DNA sequence: CCGACGACGCATCAGC
DNA sequence: GCTGATGCGCC
DNA sequence: GTCGG
């Protein structure tokens, strides 16, 4: 947090790039730079100092050095102004709700919170959804709330079949103090890399989740990934827990560790990983590391037996999961 | 200089 | 209905 | 926007 100010500046910069220009790598850029600044163990005094860090090139460079003098940035200034890209920023907040639609949206008029709740019937189900929860979206889920929910989750699951596993992964795993929110790896026994010996694994235990009251709205649900939200179950008198997202993803049983590694996170520490695996000649995704053969094509899937192996395979040092928050 | 930037599931749509 | 492209989201 | 070829 020794450069909060200018971390803060480059996430803004990235949120702009995203929702604003549409420019998907250059939020990429900026949320890089701001993660590798966010690490660097002194309190920067200059740009020259920031360019020497990896993704710091010119332009951020440029911008430190114009954000350490007068504690501001002219582009973020004006920016901040800005009719459209204000609009736009704030209706890409909504989840559901992306660069295209924010911008539809503008060009309607719908633009305000108040626009958005008049005009229901115009988004689909997933914006409805984000819009019915934008408040309780944008709160932090403490990790004592966490520890509830895992304790839920776990034993609902165990309920439905005593084969089932569930891990929750995210910043959780990550040993975060706070999450946003819920990430839940899950894997029974007959769904393997070779076949699925049993339909509706994951609609199974979403069920069971929504019969006790936990799993309150869903919106995406498939074979293998349910998104939605849940609810902790509050006493009498009290005031109700905020509605919070969860995320259920149903991994192969055999291609657990490169699962796990996967929604372990975090989403920067990830795409750094596998393009360093690129680097080396792998690709890695939530299944398998495979071989770049000698043109292109990825090969067959190497063994994995821990989340060491598919480190050790691109020469990576071993990082705990607390290690991985970038 | 300039090509490449991680990899994928689900909802949604256009084309046939 | 199927196939693929696009939008949005997950880490 | 940045970097490695
Ligand atoms: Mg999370
Ligand atoms: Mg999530
Ligand atoms: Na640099
Ligand atoms: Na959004």
């Amino acid at each position: 947090t020794l450069n909060g100010g200018i971390t803060d500046m480059l996430t803004e910069l990235a949120n702009f790039e995203k929702n604003v220009s549409q420019a998907i790598h250059k939020y990429n850029a900026y949320r890089k730079a701001a993660s590798v600044i966010a690490k660097y163990p002194h309190k920067i005094k200059s740009g020259a100092e920031a360019k020497k860090l990896p993704g710091v090139g010119t332009k951020i460079a440029e911008k430190i050095d114009e954000f350490l003098a007068t504690g501001k940035l002219r582009k973020l200034e004006k920016i901040r102004q800005d009719d459209t890209s204000s609009s736009i920023n704030f209706l890409t907040r909504v989840s559901g709700i992306g660069p295209s639609a924010a911008r539809k949206f503008v060009d309607e008029g719908i633009k305000t919170l108040e626009d958005l709740r008049k005009n229901e019937d115009k988004l689909n189900h997933h914006q409805r959804i984000g819009l019915k929860y934008f408040g309780d979206f944008e709160k932090r889920i403490p990790r004592e709330e966490m520890l509830q929910m895992q304790d839920i989750v776990l034993n609902e699951v165990k309920k439905v079949d005593s084969e089932y596993i569930a891990t929750v992964c995210g910043s959780f795993r990550r040993g975060a103090e706070s999450s946003g929110d819920m990430d839940v790896l899950l894997t029974h026994p007959s769904f393997t890399s070779e076949s699925t010996k049993q339909p509706k694994l994951l609609h199974q235990v979403v069920e069971q989740l929504q019969k006790v009251h936990f799993i309150t709205d869903t919106l995406s649900k498939g074979e293998t990934k349910f998104m939605g939200v849940c609810q902790l179950p509050s006493k009498n008198d009290e005031k109700e827990y905020p509605h919070r997202r969860i995320d259920i993803r149903l991994i192969p049983k055999d291609q657990y560790y490169c699962g796990v590694l996967y929604f372990t996170g975090s989403d920067i520490f990830n795409k750094n990983m596998r393009a360093h695996a690129l680097e080396k000649g792998f690709t890695i995704n939530e299944y398998t590391i495979r071989p770049l053969g000698v043109t292109g094509v990825a090969g067959e899937p190497l063994p994995v037996d821990s989340e060491k192996d598919i480190f050790d395979y691109i020469q990576w040092k071993y990082r705990e999961p607390k290690d991985r928050s970038e």
